[PDB]
Formats: C-alpha cells, structure tokens, sequence
C-alpha cells in the first residue's frame, strides 16, 4: 500500500472477538520515536568501580524496537476476566502486525523557542529480524511495551544489547552488529508497514487449580495391601527389644501410604513476612539471598523455579526473591515501601509443588545398628526425579507472554521461569529508526564523517492482532467454583479506571488459576 | 567378488570430497593379525590381592576387532581445519566398510631363523555384529583404532569384555559368548567382505561457542517493570528498623535482575594447578577424587557432566578429573610428567555451564526472624531444574566419535560424556580371526581336542567411508571470528608432520568451536 | 546516505599550479560544479567478516556483474538571515544526474583519492568535487589542451520522488592470487 | 581498504596491465558517476539584463546510494596435510574489540588485511 | 584388463611410424 500525503494508509484496529475455541484480540496505540545517541552506535561497559558481580560490555544503537510482550496490550480487564472464568487453558495461534500513519517531524531551537514542522519527504526504516540474527533481548521482562490503556501514547524504546566481557574489558570473541547491514524498508508518510506470523506449537497454559493434593489421592474407605515398617522396637519383660512390625496403611495413618508420584523440585529460598515486625533487623538482602554461580559472578535466582509462596494460614509470607513483584501507579524506581508494590502469590500450586521456604524433604545419612541410632538430614535442593509432577508459574495480566528459548545442546522443561510460553522460533524483533538528514555542508570538501544533522522525530500509529486457541472446561463438579468479581460496595474510584486527573492504574495483580480440575 | 590369485580384491580410496553441505571422508590403511590366545576362548578375573574397586570377571576371546571411533581417522588436520572454521555443526550419515588384498602367512621358527612364507588356502573369518547380541567394547576409548597418518600399519587389537561378578568370582547370571556361534563369512586371498550402514538420527553437534552469557541477556539501556527486594533495613534515630525496600533493577544493579533460565547441572570436581609449587604436598589423588558408588564399588567420575574447566584469568587451573587429557607422542605409560601429555579446556561453555571448581549456588537453610539471622550454605551438586539450559562436551580431532547407549528403561540427555553422538543402534562392531589349521596328526585316533597349529598370522587393507551433514553458519557479526591457524613462526619441524626419524605426532589437541553464535 | 553541497557557486573554473612552484609540481586542468560517486574501495562492500570468508577459503575473485540506485532525493535551501540558519525542504528543485557511458570525460577514478563510501554503513558521507587536469607547459596551458563541460551531456533530472538505475557488466579479468606459494 | 580497479589508458601498446596500486584492470571500467544540484536564480531584476545570472538560492541534497556487486568465487583444491594459515582475532581481553566503535561512535580498522592466507604449489 | 599368474599382461611394443606430417614413437623398458 502506498499513496499520497492526504490519504491515511490505516484505520483504527481495536476490540475482541470470541467465537467457539477461537479469541482474536486486536490493539491499537500510537507511538513515538526520537532520534536515539545522536545517530550514532557507541561501547558501552560498566563503571570501572563496579563489583564483579556487575561487570558488562556491550553497545547501544540509534534505533528503536517495538514490543508488545505483557498480557494487558492485548487483554482488556473485562476480556481477560472472560478468559480465565471460563477456560482451563489457552495459547496463541498466529499473529498480525501494522506500522501506518507515518508522519516525521523537524524542530528548531532557535531562541529558547521550540517550532515544529512537518518533513514531507523524511523517512523511517523498518524491518523485522525474521532470522533470530540478532541478540534478542525481548523476553527479559523491560518497559516500553504497548501501554495498557488504548488512550495513552508511548515513546518507544531504545536498543542495545550485551556481549562476552571480561571485567570491564571485552574479549576477542565478543561480537559486534551494524543494524545498517539488514535490508530493511524505508517509509515517507503515505507509506505503511505489514507482517504476518504463525506460533509454533507449545502446550495450553494451565489455567486451572488442583482440586485435590499429590498426597491425597487414595481411597480413605479401603485399606491398601501394601505393608509397612510400622514399629522397630517392642516391649519386654520392664524394658524394649528390637523386633519389626508391620502394618497396612489406612485412613488413621494416611501419612505412611505407598505412593506412585512425588513433588516437583526445589530449591529453598529466604521467608520474610509482610508484617515489617517480624523480620530480623539487619540487611540480608544479599547475604540471605539465593543465587547462582556462572563463570566467577554471583547472580539473583529471580524467581527461581516455580514452587508454593506459603502454606495455609501463612499469607503473610513470601519467598525473599520467589515471586514476581509489580508497582503499583506512579511508585518509584528505587527503594520504595511495600505499600508501593503489589506481591503476587503462587498458593495454587503447593498441591504438587513445594513451599519455596521449606525443604524438600529429608533422607537418612548413616547406617543404624545395635550401638548406632538412624539419623537424618532436610533436603534444601532437590533436583528432578522419575516420577515427580509440578506445575509451571502462573501468568498475569500484566506479566510477559513469551520468552526464546536459548539455542544450546540441552535444555529441561523449556518453560520460562517468570511464566508464559518458551518459542524456539518466538515473534520476531521490529527495529525502527529516523533515517538521518545532514544539516547544511561545507561547501568545500571534507572526508571527515557528517556530524551535524536536523533535529527531528516521528511518530505513527501501529497495531497488532493475535488469535487465541481456547480450551474449554469440562468439569463435573457439583457445588459452585471460584470466580474472579469486583467488590460491589461502593468506592471513590472504579477499578481499573482513570481517576478525576486523567491517570490509569491497574489496582492489582490478577493470574489466571481459578477453575478447578482433579488431579 | 572373488578372483584368481593374481588379481587384487580392492583399491586404495583415501581422500575427502567437500560438496554443497556433505563432505565424504575416506581411509584406508594396512593391518596385521596375529592369532590371539592360541586359538583358545580363557576366562579372566582379577588378582587375588585386588582391591575391592577393581574386581572384574570376563573373558578373552582369539577374535580380533576393526575400530575406527576417533576423528582423525576420518580427518586430516587440514580437513578438521576446513570443518571448524566455516560450520556450526555436522553429524555423520551413512557409511561404507570394506576388507581386501587379504593375505596369510605361515611362520617357521627352525634353530632361531625365522621363515616366513605365503599359505594360499588358508583363510580368515570375518562378520559383523548387525543386531548387537554381543557385549558393546567400543566406546570406551581403547588404544587400537585406525591410526591417523595414512602410511602407518597397524596391529588389529584383541576382543575380550567383562561380565558380572562377585569379587573375584562370577554368579549365575554372568553371561559367556562363543563367537564361532555366529555365521561368519570365510575368505581366501582372494575374497573381500564389504558392507553399508546408514545412522539414525542425531543432533548435530554444536561447534559454536556462544558470543553472549547466559545472565547477560537484557537491554542494558532500559530497566525492567519488575521489582526485587533491595534493602531490608532502614535508618532510625540513631539505629535501624526492620522495613522492607524494594527497586527495579536496571544497569547498575545488573546481577539482581529476574531472568528465565538457569545454568546447568553441576557434580564439583577438585582443582589443581599446572603450576606445580600451587598444589599441596600429598597424596590426594584418590582421596580427593570425585566418584560415584554402585554396587558396594567407588568409580572415578571422569570426565563426568560437561562443566567449564575454569573461570577467566585463570588458565593455569583445571580440574582434577574433568577433563579429557591426550599423550604427546611416545609418552609412557604409567606416572608421566605434566610435559608429556596434553591437557584440554573446555573454557568456552562458561557461558551457560557452571565452572567445574566451583559451587553451583547458594540457597537458604533456616527461616530468618526477629532474633534470628539467614543463613545460606553452597550448593555443590546440582542435578537438573525445569528451566536450565547448558553445552555438551566438545569433540576433538584425536577424540571418540559416538558411543553405544545402554539399553535401560530411562536415561536422560543421552549425549555420551567423553563426547561425540550417543546412538541407540551404532556402528555395529567387526570380528576377524584366522582360521586355525592343524599341525601334523596322530595316525592313531585320539579323542582328545587338537593342541598344535600351524604357526601364522594374516594382512590386508581395510577401508571405510562416511558422509557426513554439515550446518553452515549464518551470523551477521560485523567483526571478524577466532579460527583455528597456524603459527608462521620459523620452526625446526612443521606441526602435524613427520620428522627427521619418521614419526608422525600432533603436536596440541584441537577442539571445534571457533564461530560464534548468539545465545 | 550522502549529501552535495553546491560546489564553485556553480561556475566551471580554470585552476593551475602557484607560480612559485617547483617544476615537478606545476599543472594545470579545470574545477566542475559536479559531484560523482565512487566505490572503488573494498570496504564499501565487504565487511570485515565477509572479507575473512572471502580469503581464507578461496584461491582468488574477481567481480561479475554491479547494479547501481540513486533514489529518495531530498533538496533543502538554506537561509542565513542574522547569522540563523533555516532549512527547509523545496520540493520543485532538481537535481541532475548521468553516467559517462563511453567514457568521454577524463577517468578520475583509480587514483586512491579519498571520498568513496564509508567503511561503516551507518556513516554519512560529503559527495566529492569533480575535476581533471590537462596538458601544461609550466603553469601556463598549450593549444593540444582540452576542456569538457559537463552540461553538454544528457543527463535525467530527478526531483523528490524519481530515482535513476543502471547495470553494468565487467569484462573478462584474471582472478586475483589469493593464495601464497608454498615453494620457492 | 584498498582500491579495486582502475582504467586501462588507451595506448598503442602496454605490457601486463594491471594497475601498480593492485587490483584489476579494466578497458572499460565501471562508468564515472556525475551529480549537480540544477541551480535555482534569486529574485530577478525587473527592467532586462543581458548580463548572466550570479544570485542564486542556497541549497544543497540527499538522500540514499546503493551498489550491489557479483563476485565469481576460485574455490581451493589443496591435497596439503597440515593445517593452514587463516586470518584470525586474538582471544585475549582489551579495551576495544577490533573493527568496531568506540565509546565515542568512531568506527576505525585497526590493520590492513590483505588476501593471501591459503597456499598453493609453484 | 586382469588374468591369472600364468598370463602375460602386456606385449612389448618398441617401434616409430612415420605417416604424411605425424610420427607416432612407441618404446619399452
């Protein structure tokens, strides 16, 4: 599509449409776009003070990307209630993306005084990087997605990306990338932008809680005919004697049971309580913490493998770096109380994985005999075993959706920590950027590079469509389940809403797991 | 085929075909057989004295066997240079095996002369174990393959494995093979014995190495809308309170950023120095080894799971017994000096495996409260968490190629551990053996078995031809890669040669990852 | 991306060596109002990767066959009024381009001058002046000596909005030795 | 960063032309590529003059080039045994990585690289 | 071309044929 200055090469693309198995979400925002590092691509590392835990190298580039990778660019509140009211599971099927309604603009500082025109004949360059070329730094839970209110307008971020360092310092086999060395198509207002994109397959997102528990799962009517070691010892005449006994498990000893699956893994993180009181007086928000070591650094496990948040009548307790943590509207950036934050919470799952604060289990570490007693030990990491089951990590309204799966020789369960759905081949990366206009040249040659140029941005409109597979419940359960609902008493502001100075805030976190399902 | 006397049976094909994204190597050498144990099947066991960790029971067999599982059977050092420097991976397809220009001699030892002499009639025995009934030798990097310089002859090893035991004796369920049960074909000077085998389907092997760390993967200029427990203290009136802060984590604080993945599993090995002052004074090499226990026996672990040999800045280290250690040419035995054999790293998985020294990570062990401190501990054997993601061990040019995977119920990630391709249905091994021929008889019967023979033994050519895929690199690096090169230095003999005496050496063990590839 | 500046205030000029000069150094030729591309450098095409495949797995090169685009033309007047500069675009003016298909002007080309494209795809780069020299006697010129105006060429005059291609196929030339020998 | 061609002068006689500087020579090389700015005349007087023009607007250009180029590849067919010479970056740590920006945006080659790696037999 | 031990692989052919402008030199060791 292509045509003149007055004619808009779009209209406006935004609703749902639910039929049968299939939701199709359509958004729309409008966007803006600077002229990042003064057209220029420069190193960048990390202080020369800084800890070796916080060492990097890399380069930031002129150009922007689009990203559209949280939930609530394409679910509205209502849409998303909806879903997770209804449904056991959903993924995405294919995916539609449109850049139109380019207009590039040119400012001038003269005096103070900022005017601003319009540069007919200015472009922008796009391109999609449909071969995974470049370091692919979605996925990595940043700003600059699509706003979740339709109304709002959005400046769009700037890319860089990291390479091997040592130190401060790079290495020989750090690479570089010129964007400039892509094919990529230029747009003068009248021109748009159009792709189109199929999701490989991935398994439903289980929108679902277990109604029953790994280690409730028999019959308490009938007794097994398994035995088990039930008593070592046995009275004598005033005193005891060594002499084993056995008994077949029932409903008074449910505990002792012979089981055919277990929980998932673990690996035990610190308790701190919501209550400010109960927590020790000190800072441990390193030292306590739990952490991975790769190559001489020591880096956060955050969140770490899905495990339960706490155990019943323990809300006030989370995991120090197990759970994914948003602010709340217009909370800072640094420091911020927790009354500025909305901690989310995994409760669901501890009928099969286990509390994060907890350990595992515990195993015996000697051998007893007539002079030596049994002994045992907690189990604070425990990996994969046959026959384990868990569940993954739930996704959120405004969590991410999707994460690549890194290209290596082996990968377990390539379902990304923070939630959502692991793509070998996930939605490409769209680079944009204002392709640079020279300020007025010397009029004697000079082979130096241009380094004066006219200030100017762009701005536009894009969009972007997905279709949803649903996965309909099925249940026979009898009494009512748990729904998602608004409180219906009465309130300065509605949820969900914009307050008397025109601001939108999402009053808290909401994830998918509300029907019910048999273990 | 077969022919006359005076007829060859076969020509000599050694050269390599690079075409599109196939390459076809093939070899061929000379070999020598003698008779094995005197024509006689023996049982073998360990000494008496043995320690309990090297007790074995089995036997020996008077077959031989043809191996050509080492790369540089296949390659020449130009070939392997051609290979790493311009493909991310290979994996073979199909192979050819060809046997010809057999011929037997009879040896007469009169009054210590030595005549040696053509026996045209006699024969030799050959077949291939296509269904896999007998025990699987190869993939346990013996001495006897094919050796890499064409020009050299060879000695066709001897056959012989191991079966259940109990100490020094054997139990019921210890298994004894007879080879002559087996339909074998019979060749006079004369015949050849040819056959096809195509492979199953592998992975091809990674020969990249990743230009980004696997907890260097966001964008360096934008911080993420997630939150992470930052402080857990604040100031007082002159003292602090317990309060809860939290921060969103950025550049600055780039080790506390949420991440998707994990690194991979880990089993700690010891380190020591090549530096011999650094090392302690004693006799650890047993004590403080890292092995495994089956069966009431310890087993050294070795090279064990794919981990970084070190961290940056520290080549001089290694570990104990992680990695794959090659002779140079004409080193001993037994208690050779560090100079004599060539030791390998396997520095470049660093980005996503943990180093093979270190801890994999720290987690918590108790619950922090108001008068309790968090404590964490060091994680020194990790096995596998949904999540991880990590590089298998490299292939080098004097290395194995593939290895047999054990017919069990489970196994996980079935890559075997000293390298190469892990096939369920490999290469299926080659028996030869001289026929015996019996000495001057009796001329009154006797029922007892023969006991003399004619003295001799038997040569020939062999051959083998593989195809194997390649996977040509795609990267838009702007900056040029590390390849493998030669020095130009002057020299007093050129590296991978002969010398002035005729000995042919590789003078340094050469892996495959030079590219580089994004994670 | 480039951009031209208007060179000599668009007049042809006679230039010529100083009086002062040394014999060796004395010349004579004309300065254009033209400006010309050049890409007479390797690295206007190949990246320092591309050339690294390119010379450790071949014997030797040569090229084939080039395509040639010039599109996307912007012209801007400026406007110096109390030492304030404005630029605006002026969508009517033109510019005018053409190639010396038969190779009737003087060949500046292949003299290692500076003003190819830039190394860097990102850089921006000044189009550089054309101009030639002629037979000389000292610093004064001779009857054989010959000038060429430019504007008696056709040329297609482009405004915002048209671009101008060519193609161009190279003769028969040996491949370049990208080897060494390995015997004296 | 060297030159690729140069023009064969047409003369009665020349022997192995190829171009000192290194590169291919060619009788008819890639065309020379000529571009001007039309100029545009200043406000005009109002009573005729036959005098020519010498006020003109400012005004200069730009916009995009592109060159796209086919090379015909010699691929090697060497029987030698041991490995080559290949050109390759250094593994060890510095400052800079080569053929890159720096911190301030200047790109810079920091060698020439010339072509002849491979070898061949006399 | 391939025989047995008692088969001559070969005749000895040593001799020059000169023909209009060609000569043809055939020789044997």
């Amino acid at each position: 599509g292509a045509d003149g200055v007055g004619n808009s090469s779009g209209n406006w693309h935004c609703d749902s449409t639910w039929m049968g198995d299939r939701v199709i979400t359509t958004s729309t925002r409008t966007w803006a776009l600077p002229t990042y590092n003064n057209h220029l691509y420069k190193q960048i590392s990390s202080q020369s003070g800084a800890s070796n835990d916080n060492h990097y190298f890399g380069y930031s580039t002129p150009w922007g990307y689009f990203d559209f990778n949280r939930f609530h660019c394409h679910f509205s509140p209502r849409d998303w209630q909806r879903l997770i009211n209804n449904n056991w599971g959903f993924r995405p099927k294919r995916l539609n993306f449109k850049l139109f309604n380019i207009q590039v603009k040119e400012v001038t500082q003269n005096d103070g005084t900022t005017t601003i025109a319009n540069n007919l004949t200015s472009t922008v360059q796009v391109f999609t990087d449909s071969e995974y070329q470049l370091p692919y730094v979605l996925g990595s839970a940043h700003q600059g997605c699509l706003p979740p209110f339709p109304a709002d307008v959005f400046m769009v971020p700037q890319y860089g990306y990291l390479t091997l360092n040592n130190g401060s310092q790079a290495v020989g086999r750090s690479s570089f990338y010129c964007l400039e060395y892509f094919p990529s198509q230029m747009l003068r207002t009248g021109n748009n932008f159009t792709f189109s994109y199929t999701f490989e397959d991935v398994p439903f997102h289980s929108s679902y809680a277990h109604s029953q528990s790994l280690d409730r799962l028999m019959n308490p009517l009938i007794d097994q005919y398994l035995y088990y070691l039930s008593k070592t010892n046995a009275p004598s005449g005033t005193t005891t004697m060594s002499r084993l006994q056995f008994s077949q498990a029932g409903a008074s000893d449910i505990r002792d049971q012979s089981r055919n699956w277990l929980p998932g893994p673990c690996y035990r993180q610190q308790r701190v309580s919501k209550t400010a009181a109960d927590n020790n007086n000190s800072d441990y928000s390193w030292t306590g913490a739990t952490k991975y070591h790769l190559n001489g650094r020591d880096s956060l496990v955050n969140p770490g493998p899905a495990m339960a948040s706490h155990k019943d009548d323990e809300e006030k307790y989370f995991p120090q770096s197990g759970v994914l943590i948003f602010g709340k509207q217009d909370s800072g950036k640094t420091n911020v109380d927790i009354e500025k934050v909305m901690i989310t919470d995994e409760e669901e799952i501890r009928t099969t994985n286990p509390v994060a604060t907890e350990q595992y289990g515990s195993v015996s570490t000697n051998l007893q005999s007539g002079n030596t007693q049994a002994a045992t030990t907690d189990v604070n990491t425990q990996g994969v075993l046959p026959g384990m089951v868990w569940q993954d990590r739930d996704v959120y309204l405004q969590g991410p959706i999707w994460a690549k799966i890194p290209h290596t020789d082996g990968h377990f369960h390539p379902s990304p920590l923070m939630g959502g759905f692991g793509l070998k081949h996930p939605p490409p990366q769209i680079l944009i950027k204002n392709t640079p206009v020279p300020a007025n040249p010397s009029t004697t040659f000079s082979a130096a590079k241009f380094a004066s140029f006219i200030t100017q941005y762009s701005t536009g409109q894009v969009s972007v469509e997905i279709e949803w597979e649903l996965q309909k419940e099925n249940s026979k359960r009898w009494n009512p389940e748990i729904q998602y609902t608004s409180n219906y008493n009465k309130s300065v502001n509605v949820d969900f809403t914009v307050d008397t100075n025109g601001v939108y805030s999402e009053p808290r976190p909401i994830g998918t797991r509300y029907l019910t399902r048999n273990l």
